[PDB]
DNA sequence: CGCGGGGGACAGCGCGTACGTGCGTTTAAGCGGTGCTAGAGCTGTCTACGACCAATTGAGCGGCCTCGGCACCGGGATTCTCCAGGGCGGCCGCGGA
């Protein structure tokens, strides 16, 4: 079971950890940084998706 | 591509005042000094704290297909605006005694 589920997320956090690791950022990557990134995705995508739905109900379109 | 035209771009000149420049006299900074002490900082350190692959694993995806929604006119007073008479801002002028 991925560690995102116990933290309130869904990610396989190792995927983002690999992305940062192969991204030529730093030799040591903090373990909590990908988790905070996943939380940032969750909430920023929440507010942006609610903006998208806001403008969708502005035209009564379900898509 | 073409034309009517009319609201809008562009200019000429007066207003006048709004900065602009020349008079004195400041309020507060620059510099010399200082005596400290208060923050910035690497060295023994040592530990905890991150990385990666075995057993599993779940989890989101790869692919289709239903169906409650997309697109907009039948269906249409009102909105949005445009244009012709009426009473009027009155304005104004001119003349008997």
């Amino acid at each position: 079971q991925s560690r995102s589920a116990k933290a309130g997320l869904t990610f396989p956090v190792g995927r983002v950890h690999r992305l940062l690791r192969r991204g030529n950022y730093a030799q040591r990557i903090g373990s909590g940084a990908p988790v905070y990134l996943t939380a940032v995705l969750e909430y920023l995508a929440a507010e942006i998706l609610e903006l998208a739905g806001n403008a969708a109900r502005d035209n009564k379109k379900t898509r």
